[PDB]
């Protein structure tokens, strides 16, 4: 740690020195390891950061922030307004809209470089609403390519998500599931402010700068000290810009924890942020003026983004546990936008998870908050599968806080709630060679950006929770071209194979060709694991039936907008049949049934939705039978009864794809059998952790869903299979009355439905791959 050496000609330098030499570069502040002369030589502030008429043909002075000087373009040390007040250049927002066709790189570049530039708590509506006063960045999402919003990831706090744009992976994943973190492992705390936050073993998976370091390509820094202006990020862009081929970095990031500080003290439209904006747009001016000078500005692949929004929170809107609990002095609070629950470590032993949750639970009739034990909260969080995260969590209203006690005004905005609360959502804009011209594209979430970044840098991206090809209609050339994976189990098609006198299940019954085209409309789902499973046909579904799991993996099914409801008829209510194309030995059993006494069973295909009478007694097969609590039946049989015909009315016809899914160890991957914990009273049958259904209707809703020309529309939910419905408030109520919100709540992407279950659909459409893949990142938000 020899201080004594110095940072003449190593200003910001680029390769990394390790001890006992001393840094020069920006991290060297925050790890307090820099040369005695650093703030001296590398952050000088005379005269500012414009060029003025009288500084213009100077004689160089090294005392200068910046150089009006003729020899500083070639030096690329220039202010940034060098040409436009020395030159009489006009400024780049001034500048008519043009088209960069193919890059316009100086020679001796080999790709163009890309400017990653990151806002802290830059909220979606502030482009429209701030537009008047943010001229440069107008111009860089009216010019490129931009989306309405984007997406960010849940916690909605800056570390998650920040890192999450760096690797493409869920805080759950990369292990920076919050600002402030508690590692049980190394019995160590994470914070914002503090020097445990620099150790590496907190970070996990591979950031950007490491891929693109690690394939050759040379990237700059992307976390700078706090003292380093913005006017002094922006210049140390542009100097890096003007290195010899050899040593010029490729990647670069600008980061502002503007207008996020801002937005805390005086709220997300507080009078007092329309000067944060006008200064992060004097910014953006500052790197496009830089640019043309240097000649670079039809050349640079610029990325605007944010990472995360900002809510009207105040102090009066403020929940206390001491409201709820009797030992709120006896538990630890992550508190605020989120809540995390920990007892407090010494002479603790009546402390009981159980009792705050029940506690927590509908106490209040206005209540501004709910607990759920981590493994219980929706699937679509992906905040589950990591140590860090506490087994209790509280989901927080917007614009509301939960606190411990009164005990614990000078905010008015935060952040940190649901990443589908429309206050959350951020922004994103692409500018450049590789970009669209003029184009406007649907939201996405941010996992998805790190492969984007890889493309535009032609890097083989690390494993990561993007789906690679589906944001391929942002660019305009360097697409990746993605392709299916392949089916790894092929299906069985059995005939009649059994007499019905094989069967002796303890099932009772008062029982005495063109399906494939209108019921399975994008062909049979892939199976992508080892197993043995069974397709079978029926006049008004299709299943794909597991020998192990002895249920449907998944069942397809096409309701038309004039579909007639019918009800079960009371003499076939406990009727179960048995099917004659699967084995006794692969079937389920009655008797299991009447021996569990907190079981009862569902079906997948609605008796209640079937074409004729006739048809109705294929819906009670044995293979058609799920197990399902009768508190989740009140759930099922509503969303069968009622709502898929519903939504049949108001698509133009609908075609549904349900099945179970087991996620013991709660990681969002398919379990193998030895994962589940779970079976129907001494059987074989394995208990479903939760259902899905995937709803697929035309874009154009003047086509009928099984006569659809053009895009495809989506909805799906991953619903908990739960033995009570305590998330549900109202649930002593008529279904009608709580039912859907808990379905809204639980709304899913059809990729995140294939994790669970080794399935691959829409395998067969018209539609292009890339299409394909946009369409399963798609997710219904109700917003
Ligand atoms: C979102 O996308 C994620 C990424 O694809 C998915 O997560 C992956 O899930 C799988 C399955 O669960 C898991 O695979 C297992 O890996 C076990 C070994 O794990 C360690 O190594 C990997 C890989 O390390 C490489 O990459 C990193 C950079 O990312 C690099 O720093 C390493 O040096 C190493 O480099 C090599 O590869 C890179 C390219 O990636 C090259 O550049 C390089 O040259 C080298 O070739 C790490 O990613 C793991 O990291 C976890 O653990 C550390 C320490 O605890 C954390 O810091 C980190 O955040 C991360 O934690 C998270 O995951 C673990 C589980 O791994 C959770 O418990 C935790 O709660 C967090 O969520 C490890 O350090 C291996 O043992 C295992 O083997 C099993 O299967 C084989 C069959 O193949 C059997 O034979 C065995 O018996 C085992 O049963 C299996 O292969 C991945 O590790 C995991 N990756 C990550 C990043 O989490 C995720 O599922 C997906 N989400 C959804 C919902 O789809
Ligand atoms: O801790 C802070 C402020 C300190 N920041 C943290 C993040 C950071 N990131 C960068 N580089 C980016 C560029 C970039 C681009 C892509 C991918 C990764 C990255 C990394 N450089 C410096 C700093 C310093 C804080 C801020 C706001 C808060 N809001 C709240 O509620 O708490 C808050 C605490
Ligand atoms: C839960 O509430 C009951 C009744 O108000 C109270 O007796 C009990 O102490 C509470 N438990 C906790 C842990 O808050
Ligand atoms: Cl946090
Ligand atoms: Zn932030
Ligand atoms: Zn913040
Ligand atoms: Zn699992």
């Amino acid at each position: 740690t020899n201080t004594s050496g110095s940072c003449k000609g190593r200003c910001f330098e680029l390769q990394e020195v390790g001890p006992p030499d001393c840094r020069c570069d920006n991290l060297c502040k925050s790890y307090s390891s820099c040369c005695h002369d650093f703030d001296e030589l590398c952050l000088k502030t005379a005269r500012g950061w414009e060029c003025t008429k009288d500084r213009c043909g100077e004689v160089r002075n090294e005392e200068n922030a910046c150089h009006c000087s003729e020899d500083c373009l070639s030096r690329g040390d220039c202010c940034t307004n060098y040409q436009v007040v020395c030159k009489g250049e006009s400024h780049w927002v001034d500048d008519d809209c043009e088209e960069i066709k193919v890059p316009e790189c100086p020679a001796g570049f080999v790709r163009p470089p890309l400017i990653i530039f990151s806002v802290d708590g830059f909220r979606a509506s502030y482009m429209k609403k701030g537009s008047k006063v943010m001229p440069n960045i107008e111009k860089l999402r009216s010019c490129g390519t931009h989306a309405p919003y984007m997406r960010p990831v849940y916690p909605t706090k800056t570390f998650p998500n920040l890192y999450t744009l760096a690797t493409g992976l869920y805080p759950e994943s990369h292990g920076i599931v919050g600002n402030s973190m508690y590692d049980p492992v190394f019995d160590a705390s994470f914070h914002l402010r503090g020097r445990e936050k620099f150790n590496h073993r907190w970070w996990g998976g591979q950031p950007l700068w490491i891929t693109a370091t690690k394939q050759g390509v040379r990237a700059g820094t992307f976390f700078w000290s706090v003292s380093i202006p913005h006017e002094r990020r922006i210049l140390t862009i542009l100097q890096w810009l003007s290195l010899p081929d050899n040593e010029r970095p490729s990647v670069y990031a600008f980061y502002s924890e503007q207008p996020d500080f801002s937005g805390h003290k005086y709220g997300p439209f507080g009078p007092e942020m329309t000067n944060p904006l006008r200064e992060i747009d004097k910014t953006v001016g500052q790197l496009m003026d830089g640019l043309k000078q240097l000649r670079l500005h039809r050349c640079v692949n610029v990325i605007f983004v944010g990472d995360h929004g900002m809510e009207d929170v105040t102090c009066d809107r403020t929940e206390f546990l001491s409201n709820y609990l009797t030992n709120v002095d006896d538990i630890t609070l992550v508190p605020g936008t989120l809540g995390r629950i920990r007892a407090k470590s010494i002479n603790n032993s009546k402390y009981d998870p159980k009792t705050i949750i029940a506690n927590l639970t509908c106490k209040k009739p206005d209540q501004h908050f709910k607990p759920y034990m981590k493994q219980h909260l929706p699937k679509r969080l992906h905040y589950a599968n990591n140590r860090r995260i506490e087994d209790i969590h509280l989901l927080v209203d917007r614009r509301w806080h939960v606190a411990r006690k009164p005990l614990d005004c000078f905010f008015q905005g935060d952040h940190g709630f649901d990443n589908k609360v429309n206050s959350m959502q951020t922004v994103f804009v692409g500018y450049g060679p590789t970009f669209k011209y003029r184009t406007k594209v649907p939201p996405f979430e941010n996992i998805e950006l790190y492969n984007v970044m890889c493309d535009l840098l032609g890097l083989k991206p690390a494993p990561n929770n993007g789906t690679h090809g589906s944001l391929n209609h942002l660019l305009r050339t360097n697409t990746f071209r993605p392709t299916m994976p392949d089916e790894v189990s092929r299906p069985n098609y059995p005939g009649i194979m059994y007499l019905q006198s094989e069967f002796d299940l303890g099932c009772t019954c008062d029982d005495k060709g063109s399906t494939e085209e209108r019921h399975l409309l994008y062909g049979r789902p892939a199976v992508l694991y080892r197993t043995s499973y069974d397709i079978l046909y029926h006049t008004d579904f299709e299943s794909g039936y597991s020998e192990i799991f002895l249920m449907p993996l998944w069942t397809s099914y096409t309701i038309s907008k004039q579909a007639e409801v019918s009800s079960i008829p009371e003499h076939l209510t406990n009727c179960v049949r048995p099917d004659v194309r699967v084995s006794p030995g692969f079937s389920q059993n009655c008797l299991a049934y009447k021996n569990d006494k907190q079981m009862s069973y569902g079906f997948l295909f609605p008796p209640y939705l079937s074409s004729s009478p006739e048809a109705k007694y294929d819906a009670f097969l044995v293979t058609n039978m799920v197990p399902m609590y009768p508190a989740f039946k009140r759930v099922w049989a509503y969303f069968q009864r009622v709502l898929v015909k519903k939504y049949a009315s108001e698509r133009n016809g609908v075609n549904v794809i349900s099945g179970p899914i087991f996620d013991y160890n709660y990681d969002g991957l398919r379990d193998t059998e030895d994962e589940i914990k779970q079976y129907v009273e001494g059987s074989s049958i394995p208990v479903p952790t939760h259902y899905y259904s995937i709803i697929t209707s035309c874009l154009d809703f003047t086509q009928p869903a099984d006569k659809c020309d053009g895009p495809l529309s989506v909805s799906s939910f991953i619903l908990p299979h739960r033995p009570d419905n305590d998330e549900s408030c109202n649930s002593s109520e008529d279904e009608s009355k709580w039912v859907e919100e808990l379905m809204k709540m639980h709304t899913a992407r059809v990729r995140d439905i294939e994790h669970l279950t080794g399935l691959d659909f829409y395998r067969k459409t018209s539609r292009s791959y890339s299409e394909i893949l946009t369409l399963k990142t798609y997710l219904h938000t109700y917003e």
